[PDB]
């Protein structure tokens, strides 16, 4: 298939569902490559795990665990660490308030090329077993010929993008890895990159990152058909962040005023998909699923004009409507949702710190966190649009993951809120939610 946009394994569902998902353990194999050393960004590791995941022959190779963590948290990390001569630790910069590093992506280096996975799984357990998650896997790229004179450069400029996104860390065991992908030929990529990383951009930068860099290449690359004011946006996300007293101060100003571009020349129904507090019961994980889906009940008490664009987690289409969502999507589908315009897979959930927020009067757009995705544009595969898969076939689709029309939450479906206690049902495991 041309996108190789898989889903995690999820443990439970019948394995019409997994057969064509990936469990890391797959991702790592030497099926895909004899590897000689890695890059591992995330947020979140167990060290021992990971080392697990990989084949026992390359346990001993080169890991660069790229994170976030500061003081204490940093301290935890180096200590499980420690034990493996091996791995090696990069500390991403964060020099504004708040920033984390959620970027989920890995660098595979291999005898025969290089490969580049930018997924959405955090390197613990439970993230790869009872979730749903994205993975975009990219080719084998191949070394460049000695000799040769070719850039490696992709139609969609993923390889100078990709650099770029690296150079933003400005770190020496970056660097190194920057060099590699100059070495090697990514000109068959299809996918644009779409990164956030921590800073203040001004003038020409603003169009580099978050919302931003969605909207300039929704406008370079996609085209605007008629009644395209009907198009619905999608959001699909496991947090919501403070978005502000009313929809006017960021979500429908600037946040979908990005998202509903196409096109270059100059009402739309806006719908999210989070999951309900029943979506969270009765998960395979249970309450327990609520520790990956953070909106605080401080937060959510003053946006409750928010919950009306709030819809159900529904997957029937891939077996997983009980498998609670990590992944996080965006797209344009058409107004009976048979097509789409553009399809994003990201770590990017709804918040200002992970998409950007214009700041000094329209001019700069300040964004707090690393954050990664990659954007599928029908034009990159020669297509107008693509095709929506779904679970009902009368009878070469675009595999979205979950239902379509996302389902209205009922009236007495509230959005999950972690940090309340639930205790008027069970979950699948007969427990309640005291946090
Ligand atoms: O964009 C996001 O998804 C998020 C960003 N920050 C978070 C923090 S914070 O301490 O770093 F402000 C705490 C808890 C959850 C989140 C979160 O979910
Ligand atoms: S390469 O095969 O070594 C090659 C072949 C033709 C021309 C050039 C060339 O002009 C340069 C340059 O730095 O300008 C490098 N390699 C070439
Ligand atoms: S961190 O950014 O502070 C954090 C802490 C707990 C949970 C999450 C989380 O679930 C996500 C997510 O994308 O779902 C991100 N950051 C978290």
């Amino acid at each position: 298939n041309p996108f190789q946009f898989y889903l995690t394994r999820v443990s439970g569902v019948k394995p019409k569902y997994n057969s064509g998902a990936l469990h890391i353990k797959d991702i790592l194999s030497p099926l895909f490559g004899t590897l000689v050393s890695s890059a591992q960004f995330n947020y979140c590791f167990d060290v021992d795990w990971l080392v697990k995941q990989y084949p026992p022959e390359f346990r001993k190779k080169p890991i660069l665990l790229v994170h976030g963590d500061k003081r204490e948290a940093k301290a935890h990390l180096h200590a499980q660490a420690k034990p493996y001569e091996n791995i090696s630790l990069c500390q991403a910069k964060l020099d504004i308030a708040f920033g984390t590093h959620h970027t989920k992506m890995m660098l595979l280096l291999y005898e025969e090329g290089l490969r580049v996975v930018i997924h959405t799984s955090n390197l613990i357990h439970a993230d790869w077993h009872q979730k749903t998650q994205g993975i975009w896997l990219s080719p084998l790229y191949p070394r460049i010929a000695d000799g040769t004179h070719k850039s490696g450069e992709s139609p969609t400029h993923f390889k100078a993008d990709l650099i770029s996104y690296l150079m933003a860390y400005n770190a020496p065991s970056l660097k190194e890895w920057i060099d590699v992908i100059h070495k090697h030929d990514l000109s068959e990529t299809n996918v644009y990159l779409i990164g956030s990383t921590p800073g203040r951009f001004q003038g020409s930068q603003k169009d580099n990152w978050g919302h931003f860099r969605l909207k300039k290449l929704l406008k370079d690359h996609a085209s605007s058909m008629p009644n395209a004011e009907s198009w619905p946006v999608v959001g699909q996300f496991s947090s919501v962040g403070s978005l502000g007293a009313d929809e006017s101060k960021w979500l429908c100003s600037e946040f979908k005023e990005s998202m509903l571009t196409l096109g270059k020349e100059s009402s739309v129904p806006l719908y999210l998909i989070y999951p309900s507090v029943e979506n969270v019961r009765t998960s395979l994980e249970g309450y327990p699923a609520g520790g990956s889906l953070p909106y605080s009940i401080q937060t959510a008490e003053k946006q409750n004009w928010l919950h009306s664009y709030f819809h159900k987690w529904s997957a029937e289409t891939s077996g997983r409507s009980n498998a609670m969502p990590h992944i996080k999507t965006y797209m344009r589908p058409s107004p009976d949702f048979s097509k789409i315009a553009w399809f994003l897979v990201t770590s990017a959930n709804l918040s200002k710190a992970a998409w950007g927020a214009l700041e000094k009067n329209g001019t700069q757009l300040m964004i707090r966190s690393y954050e990664l995705g990659v954007l599928f544009l029908p034009s990159a595969f020669g297509l107008d649009s693509f095709k929506v898969k779904q679970k009902f076939f009368a009878g070469a689709t675009f595999p979205v993951p979950y239902d379509l029309p996302p389902e209205l939450y009922g009236s007495k479906d509230r959005p999950w809120i972690w940090n309340i206690p639930y205790v008027k049902a069970p979950d699948t495991h007969g427990n309640m939610w005291v946090p």
